[PDB]
């Protein structure tokens, strides 16, 4: 109460510290709630909420305070080091933003959730989340690591996230900002402020960004990846941009899940930052993804899905957003690493990409130089219509706090010391104009992990110069060479050429060093 006053929040009468799952359930279904707070119970037993006007992140409202602690370390949007959302903020306008949130939260009933980001005591942040919306508390209780009672008794916050979603910033034009909304970070005060947007992904990726800053400065890879481990103890990580399959393909009933999204890699191996999973539900198939489907039950939190009058869910319905989601605590998945989400060094490193140009092969085993080249490129594409490219460095530039080369350097080191091999997987499109199936992709992931691919006869795909197999166990052979899916290889070539020029032009910004100039030869060549 006076502790809250120390944060700048006053006159808090009702404090819900560490809300249980049962309390959050009854908070969400309270029939007196109005607007975006309200939950509805679905027939699957999980509560569904609407996240409001924001249904995904708002990279354009993301600001980071430029002060002496961050000036010379951060990857800044305005210092010509290649395109990012780390936009500088003055300490003075930070203070204004902190007044808006702390006043909004004042005189309110507050939920206070204490949690960890990071599986290891040794590098984890102790985050205190403060919100006035029950489902937001529920989201952080799902997605972050839920402390022991003994960890709670000694809990000392290292980072404070104040979610003032209901407030907006009237002074933003004056202050040179993008909108009345804001997702701001202060590394001196160790705080994230959220204004205007209700969207929970802002806390999740917010703390991920903080880990991405802090970890590699002490030699630890910080990664936008899925991870799981085989009974054999073989660890795989799966990088990729949003919608490329990290969550979908790491939930494999044969392997134990470490996590679906955020992992670090230190002297002992790969560890999960999070305590939950955040699945996409657009067009969700019980048959194609039974583990994810069966995770949706009481304590899962559905977002933005359409719920029929009878409690049932139309999963195909994308009219509120295509980015429909469910969060659930990680133990809603039956086969997971426990009690601690971590395992050994990764020996298999998969770059997932959804290639809407329909050029790239379902799988190739990468050379050590292609591996960097592709890591820094960070390619995926969308049918926005109209194949639209995204090159996002390290398969997640949006969350990067340091220069992309700083993530590449540490990954390579970790990879080199474990003898790890890298693999590029197109989970996207063919010349069929259709996405390759979940089923063929799962069988390609098996072939990568069980050693079948490494021992396969391969040839070089031209232009991109990628080693691809002539056949694989459990995979339709026709799809393996991406040229087969067009009328003639010349129709694939036309597309390959357009795509290569995109990669070429994108990579240029890395060619200002030796090393980087040398990687161009690992790139697609016209
Ligand atoms: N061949 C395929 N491989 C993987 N996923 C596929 C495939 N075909 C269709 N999909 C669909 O694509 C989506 C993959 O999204 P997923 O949640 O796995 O991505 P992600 O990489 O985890 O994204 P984010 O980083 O936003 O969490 C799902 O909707 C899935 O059902
Ligand atoms: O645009 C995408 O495909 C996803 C993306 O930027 C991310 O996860 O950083
Ligand atoms: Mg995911
Ligand atoms: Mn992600």
């Amino acid at each position: 109460p006076q502790e809250l006053e120390a944060y700048g929040i006053s006159d808090v009468h009702d404090i819900v510290y560490n809300p249980s799952y049962d309390l959050l359930y009854q908070e969400e279904l309270d029939p007196s709630l109005t607007g975006y707070e309200r939950g509805v119970l679905t027939n699957l037993g999980a509560v569904a909420v609407d996240t409001g006007i924001f249904t995904g992140r708002s990279p354009k409202d993301k600001y980071i305070v430029r002060d002496d602690t961050t000036r010379d370390t951060f990857w800044w949007a305005d210092k010509g080091k290649g395109k990012n959302d780390n936009k500088p903020l003055s300490p003075e306008t930070w203070q204004h933003l902190k007044g808006l949130v702390t006043r909004q939260l004042s005189g309110k009933r507050l939920f206070v959730v204490d949690a960890f980001c990071g599986a290891n005591p040794d590098t984890r942040l102790s985050v205190r989340f403060i919100t006035e919306v029950a489902w937001q508390a529920h989201f952080v209780k799902n997605m972050f690591i839920r402390p022991s009672d003994e960890e709670l008794a000694g809990f000392k916050p290292d980072f404070i996230v104040m979610n003032g979603a209901k407030c907006t910033n009237p002074q933003w034009k004056e202050q040179g900002l993008n909108s009345e909304n804001f997702v701001a970070f202060n590394l001196t005060e160790r705080m994230q402020l959220i204004g205007g947007t209700w969207y929970g992904g802002e806390m999740k990726k917010g703390m991920f960004s903080m880990m991405n800053y802090l970890l590699p400065l002490k030699g630890i890879a910080s990664m936008h990846c899925s991870a799981n481990v085989g009974e054999k103890g073989d660890v795989a990580v799966f990088f990729g941009l949003s919608g490329t399959g990290k969550t979908t393909l790491s939930t494999d009933p044969k392997r134990r899940l470490i996590g679906d999204d955020e992992h670090g890699w230190d002297d002992d191996g790969v560890f999960n930052f999070e305590g939950g999973c955040y699945a996409k539900t657009i067009k969700l198939s019980k048959e194609a993804e039974p583990e994810i489907y069966n995770a949706i039950r009481r304590d899962a939190l559905l977002e933005n899905v359409t719920v029929r009058e009878d409690g049932t869910i139309d999963f195909d319905d994308g009219s509120k957003t295509e980015n429909t989601r469910v969060s659930y605590p990680i133990y809603h998945i039956d086969n997971i690493v426990k009690p601690v989400s971590k395992a050994g060094h990764a020996t298999k490193v998969i770059f997932l990409t959804a290639d809407a140009f329909g050029v790239l092969p379902p799988v190739s085993r990468l050379t050590a130089d292609q591996t960097q080249y592709h890591f820094l490129s960070g390619f995926t594409a969308k049918l926005a219509g109209e194949p639209t490219p995204t090159f996002s460095a390290c398969f997640g530039a949006a969350f990067l706090s340091l220069h992309p080369t700083q993530y590449a350097e540490v990954l390579v080191k970790r990879m080199q010391a474990a003898g790890a091999q890298a693999y590029l997987v197109n989970t996207g499109w063919n010349g069929t104009g259709k996405r390759i199936s979940i089923k063929d992709t799962r069988a390609i992931i098996d072939a990568i992990l069980n050693g079948s691919l490494d021992n396969a006869e391969t040839f070089t795909l031209p232009m991109f110069n990628l080693a691809i197999p002539t056949e694989l166990p459990g995979v339709d052979t026709k799809i393996l060479d991406p040229r087969n899916t067009y009328a003639s290889p010349e129709q694939w070539q036309e597309k390959a050429e357009t795509l290569a020029k995109l990669f070429i032009d994108n990579f240029d910004k890395y060619t200002d060093t030796p090393a980087g100039a040398a990687l161009v030869a690992a790139g697609p060549k016209l």
